[PDB]
């Protein structure tokens, strides 16, 4: 039965200087995309994430890696494409706020509530509502949240935590700025403190500062957190070796890695944008980080590790990853980062036949590719793109709608103007989750 | 009793404070998504262009007419969408401009060849290449261009010109500009001549002004452009009672309706955006403007006629209508709000028809961007009163983002993923099995 097409090649199909040159297509996509529709049950959700990762930062990610006619064989090889609207709710109002934060959208998708600038998991009364970990959890199935930002970040803390601020980090933080949530009041405790609670079966990234933090209140009290989550019988990770040995996680081992204090490394490095830096500087060609190591895993490696540990589950999985951690060259080697760790996902998905992947950002941010002769206002940074060619930049959150794709069961439900509410109702009723 | 559904409402379902109140979506969309695909051949094919509408430009404008979990009604309600690229290329390398000018756009999605920026349907060799209007054209079907712009504007002009400069609007800016084009040269002309030449059925838009040159050559020399345009069987409507009086528009009895002898009047009045102008400033509601007039037909009535005298040809059409008339927020949402009701026009048709592709995307994405409204940004900012009695800051150029391109009808599935901009091209010149 014909089981779903990736898009296979959409480079530039020739010499982009003659007449259909720079056609991505081959053909018609009318029955491609007729069997790239099925409704039926999707056993596996991977939700992929990029921090800030507008159609702006797509394109310029790829002029860059990939040259103008290529092509991203993770990010663009979705079949199904839509946009997605992300404004937030003012508080006191709750009227519209139209450029969000990330707490506020990581709000919206795991929970299908909007709500105000800097909350998580709570709608603007400071009620709490269940995530989607929370229910595929509920449901017998496998969960897991991957980040290489701090795991408290709002992203995949929005998955485990509810509390009134994104700031609400560990005890400390917590019962000065969440005292409703902080242990010591009778609230729930600190964003670090719920998510060792929650109980993800694998839980991967960085933020292990906070998990040094000691709690002020409960059975644990006195104990760090660190010390708390071996108590509570997880097993700990932190490296790329430990992580490769781990054979299996469940609610009775979960793992949880913690590979940086803060976040973990920038694949790419290059110098800041400065003001009028595309006319006064030469154009920059991005540098390896010499300190990536071969000991911290890659969001693909550590996306692929928690597909084969989760797929274990015989009742499914959901999986988040988040790629995360005027500095272009870091920006752009997070796209490629997460245009691997979907790959992945893809490579896994085809095979499987019953997974949703799904890849969207939180909100976009405010660099534009603009023309290499500039007076900009701003900061700038001409580049030296794969096509030799070389391209400027120019430097926030923005409100623009965006773009979010998807390939396997229920992903026409992406297509066309969505809300980023929606996208939790979807993945909710693709896994059944009642 | 089969017809292909557009998505008749994706506004918040409730409120949006509450759990599943800012859903646009009711259901599973996977039937009303299959229903929608179709490769059958496409009679007509209704091209609409938002000047300079990305992304952002959509958003900013929902949210200022619409509210935030408001919906529009022509422009977000077509059903199919994809992300299309539209990098122009350098003149003397080959090698990918990344942001593109509308000159090397509108070339490309109306030749299929990218080119330079600056060039109107001539490649990076300055060789002239059929633009699909002609092609349709030379195929036996009705054809029409319709703009709220100077139809000597890039994107209009793109479809019945081929000249090395876009400045080339008349005899004495070719001559100087495109002297390899000019007409006392033994070139094919300005672009206002050559528009003259292609003789599509319809032609609307503004730029009368340049029709007040006189030929420097050929039979026409000494006349007017308009005067020529005249000698040569056009029928010449300049304002709204004229435009509704036409019963047809042929190749006998081509219409040609210059409204205004530069772009047509702006929608909104509302001031320019300033400096620190979203906290030096209070925030501001975009009025109507006093002059757009009884007198001047609107974006919607110009399609409207067009499809109308169009649809007289048994064999079907091609109608290309752009929307567009200095870092104002009222001046450019009130064209997205104009190209909307354009969109809601082209789109009854095509619901009705069953064989019209209508696409809606621009040339290529601006630099405005919707920030937070305490924003201290070096660029000019204002700030906006919006339909949800909250306020909108807009910040500000051409950038070079992918951008949307939406679609409804046969070969419409062609639009979804990632394109570049020349694909446009061969989906319509597949739809319409030209070739």
């Amino acid at each position: 039965t014909p089981e779903m097409p990736v898009l296979e090649n959409r480079a530039a199909q020739g010499d982009i200087t003659a007449p259909g040159g720079a056609r991505r297509l081959t053909g018609d996509q009318t029955a491609a995309l007729r069997d790239s529709l099925s409704d039926k049950p999707a056993k596996n959700i991977i939700l992929l994430i990029g921090d800030g990762m507008g159609d702006s930062e797509i394109t310029a990610a790829r002029n860059y890696a990939e040259g103008a006619g290529g092509f991203f064989k993770g990010i663009d090889a979705l079949p199904l494409t839509g946009q997605y609207t992300h404004y937030a709710l003012n508080k006191k109002t709750g009227k519209p706020d139209y450029v969000t934060d990330s707490a506020a959208s990581a709000t919206a998708w795991s929970t299908g509530v909007k709500t105000y600038n800097g909350a998580l998991g709570v709608d603007i009364h400071e009620k709490d509502h269940p995530t989607i970990l929370e229910m595929a959890k509920a449901a017998g199935l496998a969960t897991g949240n991957v980040s290489t930002a701090e795991l408290q970040g709002a992203t995949p803390a929005a998955l485990v935590a509810h509390v009134t601020s994104r700031k609400c980090y560990g005890p400390s933080a917590t019962s000065e700025k969440c005292p409703g949530n902080a242990l010591e009041k009778g609230g729930k405790g600190s964003i670090t403190e719920q998510l060792l609670n929650a109980r993800a079966d694998v839980t991967l990234g960085g933020g292990a500062k906070t998990f040094a933090e000691t709690a002020t209140a409960g059975e644990w009290q006195g104990k760090t957190l660190r010390e708390q989550a071996e108590a509570r019988g997880y097993q700990l990770v932190s490296d790329a070796a430990s992580l490769n040995s781990v054979t299996e996680a469940n609610q009775q081992k979960p793992l949880l890695g913690l590979f940086a204090d803060g976040n973990m490394p920038v694949r790419w490095l290059g110098p800041k944008a400065t003001y009028h830096g595309n006319i006064d500087k030469p154009a920059v060609t991005c540098t390896p980080n010499p300190q990536r190591n071969d000991s911290v895993p890659t969001l693909a490696q550590m996306t692929d590790k928690a597909i084969e540990l989760l797929s274990k589950n015989e009742k499914g999985f959901f999986l988040q990853v988040e790629g995360a951690s005027a500095n272009p060259c870091g920006q752009i080697g997070e796209t490629v980062d997460l245009d691997e760790a979907v790959q992945r996902a893809l490579e896994f998905a085809k095979k499987e036949g019953n997974t949703l992947v799904i890849v969207t950002a939180d909100h976009a941010h405010a660099s534009q590719i603009v023309a290499p002769d500039t007076k900009a206002p701003g900061l700038t940074q001409a580049l030296n793109t794969k096509d030799g060619a070389v391209m400027v930049m120019s430097y926030e959150h923005t409100g623009s709608q965006l773009r979010i794709a998807a390939y396997g069961p229920h992903a026409a439900n992406v297509v066309g103007l969505t809300d980023q509410t929606d996208l939790f109702y979807t993945m909710k009723a693709a896994l059944g989750l009642k």
